[PDB]
């Protein structure tokens, strides 16, 4: 029979969860015993709840969903941070946190962790504003319907949820759950709809013949990747993504021109959009970053916008129309439309150019480390890229089929690539992790690494030591953007303890030439016992073109003065 | 010279007494945090989360009375949220300043970086109200100097933090000057009347009944009412003692102070003579669930005059306006003898403290005898900040000279919130011996922040106490969450040092295993004044003070009680 | 082509609306314009805006969904009590509201009807506690994914949502809406869930002979009532209805036992349910009313809990399971379980006893005006019965299939029956319509006659004069009970207005005896061009044995004193 807690467990182990992650608090310890009960997923403990949610949000990435149990107040605050941003990022993160004993609601009681008034929905409150459904729990009989409604409120909207529980309730019996596929269940496509859309967008498209589909990071949410390949290779178009999307489309793909990003796109993708008659937008994104400071905004005359659950095309909104169903459908009844793949190869803008090997014994340049990290990539690899110019190294590289890059664009929490890719590494411990991280970005989450550590995971960590917040001195300079250095390489050593109650088997490397930086990245792919962390020295100056122009453009949208009135 | 709305806040600040803001830099704030730059009265400290921003805040207010925090939107504000939360349970004017989206893209259909892919940015606001005494967001600059003073006098006025946002893009733009500085400290005054009655109301009360104790609550400090309590714990001649939360908020070498009121775990002789006193008068406490030991030790309703900061419940009679200060100042000069109380107390001869003698110092390190070596640093110019865990007890034990402080975060209890704290602590205190009792379970969660002091050279001693594991936590319900992964932290130091890296410090790491080597590391990092110095100390789970294991089981027993029925 | 004001009409239409209801407010004058451009609908106004919105909470109980149209803050507010109810009965009420110039946010500026701070986020935030969604919308782009994705939720949750739209956009071009089948597009269940909640529901009355069956207000909600009949007779147990469900089960169906409601049971049926080895509950609502203070409450053994979209049975809850799909499902393979059916005729509990016909010049009693009333009822009628001893009489009264009762049960806001009568026979002019209304309840939203009068609906009210709050002295007395008399019937000339700017055809008329009722009765079936008031005079004390019995326990539960920490 079931209690409070072993239903939970079971609703997670049903929706493919093998992990969840934690940290204790008197508040969840009787909730995290239950969890334990269920033997087909582990509990795997955190440093601290901010790196907590961002372990389960990375995790979400590899498995499809997640779950964080966090101790009232002083744990799930700060796990919001990182809750608002699996919100951000289209991710079913489920925060669990514990909360106070039921019997102390309407007594007049102060209790610890709280507020010091005598009222506890406050939290609850809080999570409403960054979840797709909150729900709190205070006796046992309430607990199987509220954990069903946000679990199945995340999987169908990708977004995550919120639960608390009451201390006292977690070992209390209730109903027993029914079968998975319930959790599952949705909505299918409005016939009617799905088949106006697609006609709309023939007929849209009749006489336009420079057609480009532009990529859009809401692509995975949608479930839409496989459906997208299709399409395109039927339309036989010009494909480019946007710069959160990478990896989103397959970029062997004979109809893959690169990056549209503005000013940054790769070499004739922006003339490309430019000129075509017709653009396709599959679930895109369109904010003041990806639209370079709002300077390439999509023609809405020549926009079909197709997001993951309606459509907007030939000025008519069809709502209930699934991408995935949308852009099979279309596939099978478009025909050949290769006006803009055309005019992209015949305007010869060439390859991105990239630079070639540089003298081993040389000082390291960010182009080096760019170009050794991407002959990394293999169909296996999975590249987490943190905020500041680790986005635009990432985003350079050619990625073999199968090889996937994780972005966080929208929310751009700097240091989230730290336990990201440690709950990563957990979801998918059989890719190459790599993950590239700024100096400055990995002093906010950095004790997250000791949990690879623990677990034995072998994430290779490139850490980009160029003494500062480069990306923020591109944006707008001043004292702020300067950091305290630190000898990050030495780092490995301190998690692991070696000598002391346990032990480890991380490595810290330095690199400052690329002769180094080869040797240490041989090392760290020998090393399968721990992760590995080269410490990468490149100068402040030293970073991609790319953030440079871009950087301008968002400091200039950012300061533009206020209209009148 | 004419103000922005960056430097009109940053004016205001001065004001109150900031010498230092704290800050982590975002697109959003990086003008706001220009305009900061430009009053050379204070210095910008960068931190490395926001949530150490934060705290660090937290510890700066608990040593200059108020503190600033200036985060990006969002993925900024929402982590310090909990720092801020922090604040309110703790009394402390902490006020957070956002950075916010462009005042342009309001109800215009944008998404915007670091917001939640909606088109709507009210929400931080929204959740910023459920955890502040105040919260204004600016739009435009003729709005920013109503907004800032507003929630500026609330932080100052109720003890509690606030929160403001600023528009990105009218940080530099001009508004109207400050006035002068006093309008901010502007209150009300106890109303006469009620304070009359108050007073007289409590001498009827404690008319015929002469074992009188006064108990010393954790809100004392709130109310400005430190030094009055003495002049009225002189006239009372009675027994005072203090909750756990508020150690160091009485002088403990007084004549009167018999030491902590804490249910089973009290100082000897303190639980009996509270029960017997006829008159419980209690100055400002916070009466939860862990300070009544898992409410088994609640005050005798009864027997207990109600003196809060700001009213006082005596004789079965609310009075409002009635400040603490102003009650126990005007209370000590009526009030006559009652040593009832106090007389009992020594007729138990129930002794001091037991606390353990000078250990072999090449013997195996235990817990009790880094609590003595500790202790025995305590100095009139110290303060130890103790971290939530067995620190919490061990601080609670020490004897106190005039002078020496204890800072506790008992009713947030948030681990970590010491390592930021001491940080923020030291730099408005630098003046001080600072001494930071942390666990290594707690030191997780924040522990960088140790590198901002290795940055600005902060002498602050830390004693890690490595037991490998959560101790506390063990006490109150064991499982496999109270494992964690054992870190190296002695050689933290020379991490954050950097040493032949692009800058360097002089933090220093050291281990202690015996009571010589502690004493030895000790001598170490008094001589270091260049930087803080971490002490490695290593005892075993299982060996913690007496009254967290007491404690402990309260606590369990109080959290898992079934449910009532309707 | 459409504008943000004519997209939201279609979708109106598109949901079945004949109408929608609107006070006018210069924040939504030019809204209303452009709802006025779809002629296939009307715009119905009313007095005030409370009015306004259970106006269409009535037009929702006789449509399905309905719309109501108010003006910023002070016309909102007032009527968010109205869409509380709504909420509380289960009804897709769409409350739009006019709003400020879009260019008056973060601006700085006062508005009229506002707090007289410079924002205007409020009203939205009220709006989300009552509804099941909540959108504002700032400019004309967004108008058509905000009006869909609430309009979506309000059909398929079966609850009320909002919608603002600032007033200088109410007439900008946006997309065009898609086909009106989208709107209703819904999941449907989960097959394996279905069959396994039908199987354990099966297992679980394989012994258990005395099966009975307790309809619950939420039947119509779940759109199961046809359903329910099927199972029903397939099952030939007993059935009984909750009181708030009165007429949500055929009462001429041979398995039919009359009201479960605790201690005011219909003769017999309470001890059937005692006596049940099993209750299947069909979408209940058990609060602190429809238990009779807590004092019947279900045995938690007994009971398989069938809600409207999921199934709680045997010890296991199956989410995603439609009520409808799951009473279907069980008719076809549930056998016979005549038990419960078989004992409650065995107790020859007779029927249930009422007054003979009174002599015509005595003196009015209730029981008199009850069975008149009752003597009134065809498959035709409606009864709107209001919250005060008309809730008591209405459920004494056998209903000949297909008549009609409505309750607001659950929210229970005095006055709701008025402006509810009028949006109902607005919606449903070919019924017969009568309304029960208490004089105490009438004080408080009486005007809305007057929009009786004009729009010339045939409603028959009787106006129960027993000089103040009966139900409420029933439960506990005080001088807060009494109340300041009118001359109800007098009231209907004042509406009239006749040989002023206008006129009118509604009537009032009193009835003293049983022979004045009956001859007014016959005046106001003539009546076919206005309302028929009939003030029937009875005293205090006269109210039903019902009333008494309960009011009893309902006080007993409200002032129970509070349970030890
Ligand atoms: C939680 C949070 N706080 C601040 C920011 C603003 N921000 N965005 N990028 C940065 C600096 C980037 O630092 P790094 O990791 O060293 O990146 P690079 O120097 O560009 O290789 C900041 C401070 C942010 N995006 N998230
Ligand atoms: C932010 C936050 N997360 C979790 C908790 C719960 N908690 N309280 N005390 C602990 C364990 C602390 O252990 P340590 O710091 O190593 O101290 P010791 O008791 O001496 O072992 C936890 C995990 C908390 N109080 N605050
Ligand atoms: C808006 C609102 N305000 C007050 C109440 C409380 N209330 N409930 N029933 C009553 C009295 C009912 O009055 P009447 O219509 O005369 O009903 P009867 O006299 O029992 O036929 C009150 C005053 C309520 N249910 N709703
Ligand atoms: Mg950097
Ligand atoms: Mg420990
Ligand atoms: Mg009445």
């Amino acid at each position: 029979s079931y209690t409070v807690g072993t239903y939970l467990a079971e609703r997670l182990v049903q929706i493919g969860l093998k992990h969840h992650f934690a940290v204790a608090g008197d508040y969840n310890l009787v909730l995290l015993d239950n969890l334990l009960l269920n033997k087909n997923m582990e509990q795997v403990y955190c440093c601290n709840e901010l790196n907590c949610g961002f372990s389960a949000e990375g995790y979400a990435r590899a498995k499809g969903a997640a779950a964080a149990v966090v101790t009232y107040s002083v744990g799930a605050l700060s796990a919001f941070d990182a809750i608002g941003g699996a919100y951000a990022e289209n991710l079913p993160v489920i925060l669990i946190s514990g909360a106070p004993n039921n019997n102390d609601h309407a007594a007049g009681h102060v209790l610890h962790h709280a507020l010091g008034k005598t009222d506890y929905h406050y939290q609850l409150e809080m999570a409403k504003n960054i979840t797709a459904a909150a729900e709190a729990i205070y006796t046992p009989e309430e607990a199987p319907a509220k954990i069903d409604h946000v679990i199945k409120t995340a999987l169908r909207e990708k977004k995550p949820v919120y639960l608390e529980i009451a201390c006292n309730i977690a070992s209390m019996p209730c109903a027993a759950p029914g079968p998975a596929s319930a959790l599952f269940n949705d909505e299918a496509s409005d016939e009617a709809s799905l088949n106006a859309a697609v006609e709309e967008t023939l007929k849209f498209i009749a006489n336009r013949d420079k057609v480009a589909v532009l990529v859009g990071s809401k692509l995975r949410a949608a479930g839409a990747e496989e459906a997208a390949v299709k399409f395109a290779d039927a339309l036989g178009g010009a494909v480019a993504t946007m710069a959160a999307a990478k990896s989103f489309f397959p970029e062997e793909n004979p109809h893959y021109i690169g990056t549209s990003w503005g000013e940054v796109s790769y070499p004739g993708v922006e003339k490309t959009m430019k000129e075509a008659d017709a653009v396709i937008a599959l679930a895109p994104v369109f904010n003041d970053y990806s639209t370079t400071g709002w300077t390439d905004i999509p023609d809405p005359k020549k926009l079909v916008l197709a997001e993951p659950r309606s459509v907007v095309v030939n000025g008519i909104r069809f709502p209930s129309v699934h991408l995935k169903d949308y852009l099979t459908r279309l596939a099978q009844k478009v025909s050949k439309k290769t006006g803009a793949l055309d005019f992209f190869k015949s305007l010869n803008a060439g390859e991105l150019k990239k630079a070639a090997p540089a003298d081993p014994s040389a000082p390291l340049v960010n182009a080096e480390i760019a170009r050794q990290v991407e002959a990394l990539l293999t169909p296996n690899t999975t590249v987490i890229a943190e905020t500041g110019d680790s986005w635009f190294n990432a985003q350079r590289m050619k990625l073999p089929n199968g090889a996937r890059v994780e972005y966080e664009m929208q929310w751009g929490h700097i240091g989230w690539s730290v336990p990201a890719a440690f709950g990563y590494a957990v979801g998918a411990p059989e890719r190459r992790n790599i993950l590239m991280v700024g100096d400055g970005s990995f002093q906010l989450t950095a004790q997250e690494v000791a949990q690879m550590v623990r677990l034995k995971l072998p994430v290779i960590i490139f850490l980009i030591n160029n003494y500062g917040y480069t990306i923020e001195v591109m944006i707008h300079d001043g004292p702020y953007n300067n950091i305290k250095n630190w000898d990050y390489a030495g780092l490995m050593e301190v998690f692991n303890g070696n000598g002391g109650y346990d032990s480890g088997a991380g490595k810290g490397l330095k690199a400052k030439t690329g002769g180094e930086l080869a040797e240490a990245i041989k090392v760290a792919l020998a090393n399968t016992d721990g992760p590995t962390l080269i410490e990468c020295f490149i100068g402040r100056e030293d970073c991609t073109e790319e953030l440079v122009k871009w950087g301008k453009r968002v400091a200039a949208a950012n300061s533009r003065k206020p209209v009148n009135k």
